[PDB]
């Protein structure tokens, strides 16, 4: 009675320290690596919630977990799964939970020893192992650090789940009344908050700059054409960027003796690149490939303090197409990481982009080498061109 009582004040504070840890970890991870780290913690607040309320009804823990159970795999399935393949998974798993939790909410509120309690508990257990077959079978195609981050979310909840039938099993394999609602809160403590660090953990690990695999830059264009010019001066890291979006391999062509182009193909998205300035004689040949441009990328390395003033000169003249009217401008203020680096700030004032009218530009401070700022310069481009 006294000790059963304990346990619930301790995970009505572990499920807001849960939250509370959770909620201040999702800055030091990147915000597209933030979905799953932000359901983590609603889970906890919903166990928060009722493990406050919570002679004893357990209709209150039921409703907890039928709840809980689904948005749990949620934050699984975002990792393998990720469009009809999700929702696909999503409801059908949330089914599979709906009935688990539902078959032991009929079982366990009937009398212990019963042919409802045992009923409750063969179909619950049938739907338990079909939601545990799933679980192994999924994460087949992740490689590298993700492997492991998911094979440890796998494991938790293979291993971790097995404490609630066993609670369940209790008040009729002995005078275990409370050893019921022991497991089911020492399972829950575990499981939730140990499933949001797993994917807090996870979080941290795709928040990087590892891309052996290729997939950091995979998800964010879709399936629309998107043609994509990015220029610059020579040296400005545009062929270091074509490398590390690792969309493809890197086409190089020589239409004509002194003109190098590089494109990548992707999907329906594709990047050209080649050096402005230059031979006069060489500038008109680029009208061949303005037409149909939606995004323009323009590279400047922001050490480069002596040719800064050429980089805006070839900007401004690329604007000045009519070709080029309706595309997007995606400003890359690449190289910071060198010691007499200008910031994006000082890029923006020697540029001249706040002069620039009826054009919808942005600038991103990046660094080619590392991929510091290539996601966010890329994701503002993809949402500008995918929303219009
Ligand atoms: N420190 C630093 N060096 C860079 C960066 N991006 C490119 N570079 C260097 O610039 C040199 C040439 O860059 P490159 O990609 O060929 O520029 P491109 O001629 O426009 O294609 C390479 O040796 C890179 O090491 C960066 O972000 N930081
Ligand atoms: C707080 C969220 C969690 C992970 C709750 C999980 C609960 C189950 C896996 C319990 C299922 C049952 C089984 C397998 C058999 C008897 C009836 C139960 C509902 C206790
Ligand atoms: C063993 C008996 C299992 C009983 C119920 C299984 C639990 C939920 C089933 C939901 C299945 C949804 C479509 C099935 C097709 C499929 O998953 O391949």
């Amino acid at each position: 009675e006294e000790l059963t009582y304990r346990l619930f004040m301790v995970a009505t504070v572990g499920m807001l320290a849960g939250t509370v840890f959770l909620l201040a970890s999702s800055r030091e991870v990147k915000p597209e690596h933030r979905r799953g780290v932000y359901i983590s913690a609603l889970v906890c607040g919903i166990a928060w919630y009722h493990y406050q309320k919570m002679s004893y009804d357990t209709g209150l823990r039921y409703v907890d977990w039928v709840l809980t159970v689904p948005l749990m795999f949620v934050e699984v399935l975002a990792v393998t799964r990720k469009g009809a393949a999700y929702n696909e998974a999503v409801r059908n798993w949330g089914i599979a939970a709906t009935v688990m939790i539902g078959a032991g909410y009929y079982g366990e509120t009937s009398a212990a020893g019963s042919n409802e309690y045992w009923t409750g508990f063969v179909i619950a257990m049938a739907t338990y192992v079909w939601l545990m077959r799933n679980l192994q079978a999924e994460g087949e195609g992740l490689k590298g650090d993700q492997a492991v981050a998911f094979e440890n979310i796998k494991n938790l909840i293979l291993v971790g789940w097995i404490i609630y039938p066993l609670g369940y099993i209790a008040p009729v394999v002995g005078d275990f009344d409370a050893i019921r609602e022991v497991l089911y809160t020492i399972a829950d403590i575990i499981n939730k908050v140990g499933l949001g660090v797993l994917v807090l953990q996870m979080a941290r690990v795709q928040s990087g700059e590892g891309n052996i695999f290729a997939n950091k830059f995979k998800g964010l264009f879709g399936k629309k054409e998107m043609r994509i010019l990015m220029v610059g001066l020579d040296a400005a890291g545009k062929t270091t960027i074509l490398y590390k979006l690792k969309l493809g391999e890197i086409v190089t062509t020589i239409p004509t003796i002194g003109f190098n182009v590089e494109t990548v193909e992707y999907k329906n998205i594709s990047f050209t690149v080649w050096d402005v300035g230059g031979l006069d004689k060489i500038r008109p040949l680029w009208r061949h490939y303005f037409q149909n441009t939606q995004g323009l990328i323009f590279v400047v390395d922001s050490n480069d303090r002596e040719r800064v003033n050429e980089a805006r000169e070839e900007l401004m003249r690329m604007l000045a197409e009519d070709e080029l009217r309706d595309a997007v401008l995606l400003v890359f203020a690449n190289k910071q990481d060198l010691p007499n680096a200008m910031n994006a700030a000082e890029i923006t004032d020697k540029l001249g982009l706040h002069s620039l009218r009826h054009r919808n530009w942005y600038i991103q401070a990046t660094c080619a080498t590392s991929g510091d700022g290539l996601y966010e310069g890329l994701d503002w481009l993809s949402n500008q061109l995918r929303n219009q």
